[PDB]
């Protein structure tokens, strides 16, 4: 397999939240057979951030993700032809983001476009008031439908004060070539931040990422 | 506790599917504290149905759901005073589904009268020509919030043919008194028509629901 047991990876990320540009580079590393991996992002345009950093953990890598041998693993057999992702995100104070992926592979490393637009998100919102605390652990429902693999969860961010901010994810992942189709799956998450700097320029994150056939 | 650890239920339903009214009587029981239950419902009115059962299938207990000790159990600490639900299903094609629950407690039974409004479901759909096979096994992310329980769940109904047929779930159970509230947690299910006759006018349903705080 062009896939190894160590890799990297190397995010190229920009967008806008609320019209504010930003630009976003990332190191990552991890075990894709382990689902597990780490990244380094660091703010190369339109930083100090205005908005919470939370609402981009999840932009920065589908192939570190642990698969049973008897579940098909979309991510992993689309290389190294690769694969685009497209990601609707509805937050429920109707702020509305589409995020786009595209995915290749150079050696060990994978190399990651990524386009983020985000608005309407209330300016006295947990979002532009930096109240945000992460992602709760969470599972996606994964299922096959004319050679794309769709991905559905109802994601929460912890807030400051003990309440959530909800978050409704549809992830459509598009293989670059056909591959073997799984069937109706989940894949359960935890997503952290594990160290920044004051202002959200520098941010690491740590993701465990593992596919299952139901409780 | 006024929940025993093998008790009954009995269900009064009653609603409409695009503009056809039907009535639908239950007779259940289960083990509380295991997540376990069976329900016998047949048509008393306006039966054979148009439509397919399986929307009706979730519709017939909240009660019967083994939560670990380390999580509040909302509904049962809901009694004897009891609790009510309210249900919105929208399905993928455009479909709405409204559904109300009251939940109160006689000696050994509970007794459940639910309120179903269904419409929008296409002509040529699935649901009414009866083409869908059962639900997926699930999980239902659930949290707190304003005195209530908030769950929402990414369904599917398995078709003829192989296909799904998506359904979002946003359910709100309102204990009737105050209760010691929940944190963030899932509940996993499988729900499955066991038995039923040629025209579903007598059907069989089996449910397992376990909660848990997060793979
Ligand atoms: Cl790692
Ligand atoms: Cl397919
Ligand atoms: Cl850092
Ligand atoms: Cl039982
Ligand atoms: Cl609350
Ligand atoms: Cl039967």
């Amino acid at each position: 397999s062009v896939i190894a047991k160590q890799m990297t990876y190397k995010v190229y990320m920009s967008g806008t939240v609320n019209g504010h540009y930003f630009e976003v580079e990332g190191d990552g590393k991890g075990k894709p057979y382990e689902g597990e991996q780490t990244v380094k992002l660091t703010v190369t345009k339109g930083g100090p951030l205005p908005f919470a950093w939370d609402i981009l953990s999840p932009q920065s890598s589908i192939p570190f993700t642990k698969y049973p041998e008897d579940i098909p693993d979309y991510v992993k057999q689309s290389f190294p032809e690769g694969y685009t992702w497209e990601r609707i995100m509805n937050f429920e104070d109707g702020a509305v983001c589409t995020v786009s992926n595209d995915s290749s592979i150079q050696g060990n490393c994978f190399i990651y476009h990524v386009k983020f637009s985000g608005l309407n998100f209330p300016p006295n919102g947990p979002v532009m008031q930096k109240k945000t605390q992460g992602w709760e652990p969470n599972t996606e429902r994964l299922f096959a439908r004319d050679g794309m693999l769709i991905g559905n969860n109802f994601m929460a961010l912890k807030l400051e004060g003990g309440g959530h901010y909800l978050c409704e994810f549809k992830s459509t992942y598009k293989a670059k070539k056909p591959v073997k189709m799984p069937g109706y799956h989940y894949v359960d998450r935890k997503l952290d931040v594990t160290n920044h700097n004051k202002d959200y320029t520098s941010v690491e994150q740590c993701e465990i990422s593992i596919a299952r056939k139901s409780v």
